[PDB]
């Protein structure tokens, strides 16, 4: 458990909705520095289920194009931390949201020898929103972090943020 940062009382269904993905941030410059790093995901739907699970809808720059990709992240037992199943388990923490402005998360590796993160600062509108870039980078502040990126609202509203 690198990251001790969640958000006390979640309501998942609150964060239902269209979120911009404003600024990156991860533990290896290799998870975010090419378009095609693995950890370089955008972020456009979250889409709770009745049961508390949350579908994930984002863009990934993949083979020289941009592509949708639909994520399933299953509920813990835990209202903030979420497991999405591929070969390695995945944790996807909230940290902190105000539904209405902003959310910030981090995805971690269980295990792994110097385990990777990234985290991202979401956000409802294609706007800088310097509060929420605020919470982000105190959030990060005791994270490894080794790269970040952000992006400006005319990149936003394109596909993999072109
Ligand atoms: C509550 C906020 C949740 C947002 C979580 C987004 C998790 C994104 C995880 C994407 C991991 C890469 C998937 C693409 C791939 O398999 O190559
Ligand atoms: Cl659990």
């Amino acid at each position: 458990l690198i990251v001790t940062q969640t958000m006390k009382g979640l309501d998942i269904q609150k964060v239902a909705g269209t979120w911009y993905s404003l600024a990156m941030a991860a533990s290896d410059i290799s998870l975010l520095d090419a378009q095609s790093a693995p950890l370089r995901v955008y972020v456009e739907e979250l889409k709770p289920t009745p049961e508390g699970d949350l579908e994930i809808l984002l863009q990934k720059w993949e083979n020289g194009e941009c592509a949708q990709k639909k994520i399933i992240a299953e509920k813990t037992k835990i209202p903030a931390v979420f497991k999405i199943d591929a070969l390695n388990e995945n944790k996807v923490l909230v940290l902190d949201t105000d539904y209405k402005k902003y959310l910030l998360f981090c995805m971690e590796n269980s295990a792994e020898p110097e385990q990777s993160l990234a985290c991202q600062c979401l956000v409802r509108t294609p706007e800088v929103d310097d509060e929420a870039l605020e919470k982000f980078d105190k959030a990060l502040k005791a994270l490894p972090m080794h790269i970040r990126l952000s992006f400006n609202p005319t990149q936003l509203e394109e596909q993999c943020h072109i």
